């Protein structure tokens, strides 16, 4: 028999976007139905395939095998081994998945938002998946967790319970859900969905979900459980996020050993030969990864899972440690972000890159139109920009610590030596917000940097508490700051100062790199006069006391040129038109010498798919910082009221604030972006602008990056919502 015939489910999900679920059952793949995704025996392994469309239409796999905890032997390996031959059917182009009741990967929890069920039972019990019709059951569930959203069966009893978590006691036609009187309000919001799934999905509707909390139980629910007793209280990264090390592997063909190849990220993408696999560990984080070359043997690339296992036990790793294994040219953005620009070397041409993130598949790309901008928060999000930046703004310069006005006929220039605070009325939609930029200059005095911060909150506070805040650091420009003037370029000095004070003398012989964004806008930065400094992407203007260059590199576009000589203008010297790679040796000199710089063209279109945003939950109580991954589709919903989240662009850090978190929380909304970048394993630029917003004034770059944003959606209490409307 062939396989398509008598799995011709794998074939539909080798072939269409969608989610497709097997249990193995003595050593063969057998069908979940459909509307019983989510729900897992515990005693069994299943295997998850999920398939992506790729934009030029092609398919993208990710395969996932889960094993419950009283999962034998013999069944996790059958999951293992039908991982490894799908992989094969689908000509070894599949990402794979080790994945463990409990703490299974952002990437897999993303498919089931409903949440997951743990259920007691397996085959060897005698537990089937069946739906159909004749249904006595009296069945318990211990709801548990905030973002990831698990409901594990237990003992139908109230030693099971605490005042701390939401249970479900599951009747047939009566599904009662109760929350403990310790359960924090957005808990009981998640366990709705529970029970609302078991009413949808395993009921087919009709049947009725009863809502209670502790002293107004039924009596049904008295009835089965007994009289009630005290109850107990309930049971709820961090730095172990920086640090990863490589490894070579020798021998799944045979007994393992390993090799250290760089014991410290970034590594050098280079370290990854072809002939090889190569294990990255970042178990203390709880994640590691096994690369695939294309040209390490099949003995060894169908070895992998087991050399996975193998690696865990000789490091002593946590067995429930997460484990991918990646083929050469299909590495996820998470594995490339361990290196030193990684460059896939074809991939500035066509659409995509390696991997798309299966959290991002359905969002439509949307290019940037100035007359257009105003409607799409969709393009706001996706372009930095709040709006064209042609809004009435304010700039003052730190003076000690006093906000003095900048002369408005220099708005647009910026001394390295100062900080600057500029207040900025935006427009988008029907309506109107603020935003206030703190920029720090690279010489900035710290008394002064610090009185910049300062300044920028007390102008926040007076403005009612609303206006977007924005910490900018010299060099480092968010793309809308660039925007704000008119259609000349935002000119940044290496050092001076602009206050009446003390003007100083120019450099002699000083190099300004030319940027441009998806708008059009440029920024002209002071650099270092060497030509390590130079960019093929960008127009450079060079200024000696001789004369002056205006060098336009091949990746230069007429914004870039444009904005170049407008820069000419204000240093008030006579360009010197001159192309890159053939450039008159006066300009050599000038640079002292020629060395080598970068070439590589910019991301663009594609930094997105390169670095897709991912929204964090974070949190400081015990003096330890944590944060949580929220996994899947960014969803309003995910922000709740009582949170310090973190939406982390890749240009950008943005962090909302809760109207209902914790003063020091709020306080130290700043810092936890800091850490939060600080302890990235991608090594962080640490001048990456961060970004404060507030619950109920997002700015339109922020709510665009989630679909589905209802403006009214905090005026009516979310889990009062829920209450009536969602269930009964």
């Amino acid at each position: 028999n062939s396989m398509v015939v008598e799995h011709p489910e794998f074939l539909k999900a080798g072939k269409e976007p969608g989610l497709q679920i097997w249990r193995v059952e003595k050593f063969d793949l057998v069908p979940v139905p459909t509307n019983l995704y989510g729900d897992f025996f515990t005693g069994d392994a299943y295997v998850i395939l999920k398939t992506v469309q790729l934009r030029n239409g092609n398919l993208q796999y990710d395969l996932h095998y889960w094993l419950g905890n009283e999962c034998s032997q013999d069944e996790s390996g059958a999951a293992a081994i039908f991982t490894v031959q799908l992989d094969d059917y689908l000509n070894g182009r599949a990402v794979q998945h080790r994945e463990v009741q409990g703490f299974e990967s952002a990437t897999f929890l993303g498919y089931f938002k409903s949440g997951l069920k743990y259920k007691k039972g397996g085959v060897a019990s005698g537990f089937k998946h069946v739906v159909p019709n004749e249904v006595v059951v009296q069945r318990l569930f211990q709801v548990k967790g905030r973002r990831v959203v698990r409901a594990t069966e237990v003992p139908v009893s109230w030693e099971s319970f605490n005042n701390g978590d939401c249970f479900i006691l599951d009747l047939g036609n009566n599904i009662h859900q109760w929350c403990g009187s310790n359960s924090n309000r957005y808990e009981r919001l998640k366990a709705t969905q529970v029970s609302k799934g078991i009413r949808d999905n395993e009921r087919s509707g009709r049947a009725r979900v009863h809502v209670s909390e502790e002293g107004t139980e039924p009596e049904a629910m008295l009835q089965v459980l007994g009289p009630k007793p005290a109850l107990p209280a309930g049971t709820e990264d961090a730095a172990n996020r920086k640090l990863a090390k490589l490894y070579k592997v020798s021998n799944g063909a045979g007994t393992m050993s390993v090799s250290l190849v760089a014991d410290e990220n970034p590594f050098a993408q280079g370290a990854l030969k072809s002939e090889d696999c190569f294990i990255l560990d970042h178990g203390k984080d709880g994640k590691i990864f096994v690369w695939k070359g294309k040209q390490a043997n099949t003995e060894e690339r169908k070895a992998a899972l087991k050399t996975a296992s193998d690696f865990i036990t000789k490091m002593d790793y946590p067995k429930q440690t997460q484990v991918s294994v990646l083929p050469e040219g299909g590495e996820t953005p998470l594995f490339k972000q361990f290196f030193k620009n990684w460059r896939d070397p074809d991939q500035t041409d066509g659409l995509g890159l390696s991997y798309l993130s299966s959290h991002i598949a359905n969002v439509e790309r949307v290019p940037f139109d100035a007359a257009t901008l105003h409607t799409s928060t969709a393009m706001a999000a996706q372009h930095g920009m709040d709006d064209d930046g042609t809004g009435q703004k304010q700039i003052w310069r730190i003076e000690g610590s006093n906000k003095v006005p900048v002369d408005p006929a220099t708005y647009g220039q910026f001394y390295g030596g100062d900080s600057y605070i500029i207040l900025y009325n935006y427009r988008h939609g029907g309506r109107q917000g603020q935003i206030i930029y703190n920029w720090q200059g690279a010489q900035s005095t710290q008394d002064e940097v610090a009185a910049s911060a300062i300044l920028t909150a007390q102008l926040d506070e007076e403005l009612g508490g609303t206006p977007v805040q924005s910490r900018v650091v010299q060099g480092k420009e968010p793309a809308h700051l660039m925007s704000l003037f008119g259609g000349k370029p935002m000119i940044i000095y290496k050092g001076g100062t602009s206050r009446e004070g003390g003007q100083t003398a120019p450099a002699s012989t000083r190099l300004f790199q030319v940027r441009a964004n998806s708008a059009g806008a440029t920024r002209a930065v002071e650099v270092l006069p060497k030509a390590g400094a130079l960019n093929s992407n960008d127009a450079f203007v060079l200024k000696t006391p001789s004369a002056a260059y205006l060098w336009v590199g091949t990746g230069a576009s007429e914004a870039e040129k444009t904005g170049a000589q407008e820069l000419l203008r204000v240093l008030r010297a006579q360009p010197v038109q001159v192309a890159e790679g053939s450039e008159p040796d006066g300009f050599w000199e000038a640079l002292g010498g020629k060395a080598a710089y970068r070439t590589s063209p910019r991301l663009k279109d594609k930094k997105m798919d390169a670095h897709p945003p991912r929204l964090f939950a974070c949190s400081n109580k015990i003096g330890r910082f944590v944060i949580e991954e929220v996994p899947g589709e960014l969803m309003q919903e995910d922000l709740a009221t009582d949170d310090v989240m973190l939406l982390d662009t890749w240009d950008q850090v943005f962090v909302w604030v809760g109207k209902d978190s914790q003063e020091e929380e709020k306080t130290e909304a700043l810092t936890s972006a800091k850490r939060y970048i600080e302890t990235d394993p991608a090594n962080r630029d640490r001048r990456t602008p961060i970004t404060v917003v507030k619950q109920g004034f997002e700015p339109p770059s922020f709510v665009g990056w989630f679909l589905g944003w209802d403006d009214d959606y905090w005026s009516v209490d979310p889990l009062d919502r829920a209450m009536a409307e969602l269930a009964a």
